[PDB]
């Protein structure tokens, strides 16, 4: 996140780090809770991943620091790509990870609705994306969950910004016309939260974007909503 701040702990308890365990540990993307087995994140966190194998899912992390030896985290069982992804920039960028067990609901850790059936009308005002990916361009993995609040902007607005690809109703973007606040590299896959009558609701995936936090270029997040029936059919 570029521009943003610390968060604090129970902050934003549907945010989970995905870490790769090889060929070292690292975080790899971010994700959400959206169910007790499943985790909602982005498709283009797996490139090159061979299986669920060589991943872990950790919930309840402020910092990134507190993972030791000892930290529990759970295994996936699966990972479900939709079967139209391609490339993060083209859209479908999101996927599900079925989780080994159950996640126990306290509050470091519990889901995060979807936007709501019947809330089409709905003018989110107060969005949010987190994560502990980059400050800066070449920077790293940052310690503590970082925040920042990002209005959305049309898809008229986004098409104009990006002439060069198909923004589409599937796509929504957010971002400040002089930049300054964005996601950035390990913050895919994490949320865009959008709070609406006191109630958190999951509106984005973070995806892709020209560069990180620059004037005139949002960030491209995944349309939730636009993706309901295949969440809610793949977890059924
Ligand atoms: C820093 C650099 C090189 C630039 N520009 C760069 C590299 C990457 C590559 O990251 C991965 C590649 C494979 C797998 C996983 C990842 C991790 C990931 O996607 O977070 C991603 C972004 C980036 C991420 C989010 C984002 C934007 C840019 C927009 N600002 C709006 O949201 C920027």
């Amino acid at each position: 996140i570029v521009g943003g701040t610390a968060s604090v702990r129970g902050e934003w308890p549907w945010q989970v780090t995905l870490h790769t365990t090889s060929p070292t540990q690292r975080h790899l993307c971010g994700g959400s809770i959206i169910g007790n087995q499943w985790i909602l994140t982005a498709a283009h966190c797996f490139y090159g991943v061979e299986s669920p194998k060589i991943l872990r899912v950790y919930s309840g992390i402020l910092n990134q620091s507190e993972i030791k030896e000892d930290t529990s985290f759970f295994g996936v069982q699966e990972i479900i790509i939709h079967d139209q992804y391609k490339m993060a920039e083209s859209g479908y960028d999101i996927a599900l990870l079925k989780l080994e067990t159950t996640v126990n609901y306290t509050d470091s850790q519990r889901p995060i609705s979807l936007p709501s059936k019947g809330d089409r009308n709905v003018i989110y005002t107060d969005c949010w994306v987190t994560g502990w990916g980059y400050r800066k361009l070449r920077d790293k993995i940052q310690n503590t969950l970082q925040k920042a609040k990002i209005p959305l902007v049309t898809n008229e607005e986004c098409q104009k910004r990006y002439r060069g690809h198909k923004i589409t109703h599937k796509m929504i973007c957010a971002g400040y016309r002089e930049g300054g606040k964005d996601a950035c590299k390990g913050d895919s896959g994490g949320p865009l939260s959008c709070k609406h009558n006191e109630v958190w609701h999951l509106v984005g995936i973070t995806s892709w974007g020209e560069g990180c936090a620059q004037r005139e270029r949002p960030g491209v997040y995944t349309n939730v909503v636009e993706y309901v029936d295949w969440i809610l059919e793949k977890t059924q």
